[PDB]
Order: structure tokens, then sequence, then C-alpha cells
């Protein structure tokens, strides 16, 4: 092992660059252009860092940031990398990067995954081998509240989820954020989310698991068609190390970060930089001088 702590700011430059590369193209509505631009910038900046990095979750295999791609000067620590150069469902757009020790992310097939996520206030209360109705009661009691005051947060993406929550007699609130941001919102200190629930891609679930572990929340996943459809994945089965760093930079304004903001010829980025080994959260605002 192991990746060093000092590599944090270096990762924050990567998402700042992706965001700055993408934001105009995304502002013109040219979504494919934004993605290419964000991706390219992410690749260039990852290559200025002294790591021996491997993309393990990313753009597919994509001509760029593909699965198994090598990035970094190739010197220093061996690390695994997950990228999401433009996450979000447009507003609530973020550039996201996660780097950790080799083997830190579970390698899951592009399969569906049922996801139950909580923050630190309800850690250790969940277990997808139990009925969702029981899980929701356990979480409510851990947060010191009646089931009637619990709200299940879901993503806008859906209608079978709302019905299941109607059948369970629980409030539901749909938020406009993507997966990673919603997971992060859930585990931030003083979060207003009680529990987060959904069905989505398994790789994206492993990425959420990595940030939730970093922030000391909790998660289970159930793969839906080591090992197969049906098995319940604990947090530590998906996020396999505490030594991960997450960097997320705002492209447009969302519930978690400000978008890139200009004042005369100065552009300011806002990045959340989460260090799982020390369990810390920073907000970094960088100055960029415009043309």
């Amino acid at each position: 092992g192991h990746m060093r702590r000092e590599l944090a700011i270096e990762f924050s430059r990567v998402t700042e660059s992706a965001a700055l590369a993408g934001y105009k193209w995304l502002g013109r509505g040219d979504k494919n252009t934004a993605d290419g631009a964000a991706v390219n910038a992410m690749r260039i900046m990852l290559n200025q860092v002294n790591i021996d990095g491997t993309i393990v979750i990313g753009e597919g295999e994509a001509p760029m940031l593909y699965i198994g791609e090598k990035v970094g000067t190739g010197r220093g620590d061996a690390v695994d990398i997950a990228v999401d150069p433009i996450e979000g469902t447009q507003a609530n757009a973020l550039a996201v990067l996660a780097v950790g020790d080799k083997g830190c992310f579970l390698n899951a097939p592009d399969m569906y995954m049922e996801k139950l996520i909580v923050g630190p206030g309800a850690k250790g209360t969940i277990d997808l081998n139990l009925p969702l109705a029981d899980n929701l009661r356990n979480v409510a009691a851990a947060l010191g509240k009646p089931l009637s005051e619990l709200t299940v947060t879901i993503l806008a993406k859906h209608d079978a989820v709302i019905a299941e929550m109607q059948q369970l007699g629980v409030r539901v609130f749909a938020i406009p954020d993507g997966d990673v941001a919603a997971s992060i919102l859930t585990c931030m200190p003083d979060s207003e989310v009680d529990v987060l629930y959904g069905i989505g891609g398994a790789p994206e679930g492993v990425v959420s698991a990595a940030v939730i572990r970093a922030l000391d929340g909790d998660m289970n996943g159930r793969l839906l068609a080591g090992i197969e459809a049906g098995k319940v994945l604990r947090l530590g089965d998906m996020a396999r190390s505490d030594n991960v760093i997450f960097s997320a930079t705002g492209i447009t304004k969302g519930d978690l970060l400000e978008g890139i903001s200009r004042k005369g010829n100065i552009a300011t980025t806002e990045t959340l930089l989460i260090r799982g080994k020390s369990r810390t959260i920073r907000r970094i605002q960088s100055i960029h001088y415009l043309d």
C-alpha cells in the first residue's frame, strides 16, 4: 500500500479542471461536448499526479477513461480510480473523482442494485435481508423519531418506488441530485435526509458506498438480474478500504455545491474534498484567472 494523505489537493485540481472544461459547453446545452471536454481535462490532470492509477469504474469498456486505463505519471503508489466527469440530472451538475488503495472498489457487473443508504446518525441499523418496512422502523428509532415523521429520499429518475413507499405508509421526497451527490447529502453532518433509497446501476452503487464509508454512513446493496443476483452486499463488501479520497466540484449550482461563478475576469470553483481515512470534509474554493 497505501495512498498517502498529501494527494488530496492534487485530486481536487482534477475535478476543478473537469468542471472548468465542461461548464461552457454544458451552458450551451452541448452535452456530448461537455462530457468529452470534462473527460479530457480529467485525464490530463490525473497524468500530472505521481500515482500509478488504474481506472476501475468509469466511462465503460469509452475511448477515454476506459476500464483498465493507466493514468498518472506512473510513479508513486498504486491506486484504483473511479470517475464521473459529469454527474447530474443541466443543474445539479458535478465533476466527481474517487481514488483509493488497490482493490478499494468492488468490481460489480453492470447490473441493477437495490440501494439502502443512511448517514452516520443511523449507521448499523440496516440490513436488506430484513423487510424494507423493518429497516425503515429501525432507522426511525435510531434517529429518535416516530415512523410517521420519517422521510425517504429518492432520486428523480421511480413510480414503482413511490408506490412501494405509499404501501409502507411513509413520506417520500424526490431530490434532483445524482447518486453520488445524494449519497453525500445523506452523510454530511447535520443532513436533513433520514434514509435514501433506490434502484440503479451497481457500479454507481459501489461508488456511493465508497463515499458513504468515507463519511461513516451505512449502506447495503442487493444485486438484481462473487457472487450473483440476490446476495446482500454490506458496506464493506462494496467499499473495501477506508483509504479513499473523494473530490466533487460544482459545475452548475446544486443542493451540494455552487457552480462555477464569475466576477469580472475571476472564475471560482467550489470542491468538496472528503478523506475517508481521517473521516474529514473540506470545502475548497479555487481562483482561476479568465482569458
